[PDB]
């Protein structure tokens, strides 16, 4: 069992402009919902894990992540009636549920600088799917402060994107104890 990290930083580390996104890229969002939906074994799903303000950051239309099972960490939210959905009151006691789940083939640490960091103190910590974006976006939320020397960053030829005027570009990390 799996547990990756996807994330777009820019170029001070920001993630999070006002509760919000500090940019819109939906190419790159669409490369996201590839890349948590996208399962080998065919019926088995994806779980995303995410912090209940990234929960409040996405369009209720597209709320909850379709093929996707939602896992809302939050000491304030009520349940979930819906089932793809579940609020969980702990980083272990989600990762408990998604360990017990054998339906779940890979676990998508999305977001919540603090999911993030639980993350990275994760024995199931596999790899990070970081998005590069260039220059300052002033943010006030950011990706935790990471050693990459924990990691190997692949190599395979990584062009850069451009949309909205706004650049970035792909990278890949895997824990060096794989
Ligand atoms: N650029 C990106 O790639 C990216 C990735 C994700 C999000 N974002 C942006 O980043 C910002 C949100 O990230 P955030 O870090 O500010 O808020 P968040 O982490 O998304 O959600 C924070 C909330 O999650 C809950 N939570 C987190 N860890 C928990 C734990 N261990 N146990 C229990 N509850 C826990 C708490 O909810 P309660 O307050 O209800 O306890 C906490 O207040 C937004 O702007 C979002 O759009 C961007
Ligand atoms: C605010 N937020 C958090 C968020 C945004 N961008 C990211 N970008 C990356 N690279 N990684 C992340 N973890 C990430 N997280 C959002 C907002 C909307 C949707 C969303 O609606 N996604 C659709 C896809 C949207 C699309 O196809 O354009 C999906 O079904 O996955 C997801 C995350």
């Amino acid at each position: 069992l799996h547990m990756n990290l996807i994330v777009a930083v820019d170029g001070c580390g920001g993630i999070g402009r006002n509760g919000g996104m500090p940019w819109f890229l939906p190419a790159e969002m669409a490369r996201f919902a590839k890349l948590t939906t996208l399962t080998t074994d065919s019926g088995k799903k994806n779980a995303v894990i995410m912090g209940r303000k990234v929960w409040e950051s996405i369009p209720p239309k597209f709320r909850p992540l379709k093929s996707r099972f939602n896992v809302v960490l939050s000491k304030k939210m009520k349940e979930e009636s819906n089932e793809n959905v579940v609020v969980a009151r702990s980083f272990e006691s989600a990762v408990s549920l998604l360990q017990d789940m054998e339906n779940i083939e890979t676990i998508w640490n999305i977001g919540g600088r603090e999911v993030y960091e639980l993350g990275l103190n994760s024995p199931f910590l596999h790899q990070m799917y970081i998005t590069r974006v260039e220059g300052d976006f002033l943010a006030d939320v950011f990706f935790p402060r990471v050693d990459y020397g924990r990691f190997i960053k692949s190599t395979e030829s990584e062009e850069m994107h451009e949309e909205k005027g706004i650049k970035y570009r792909y990278e890949i990390y895997t824990i060096k104890t794989d």
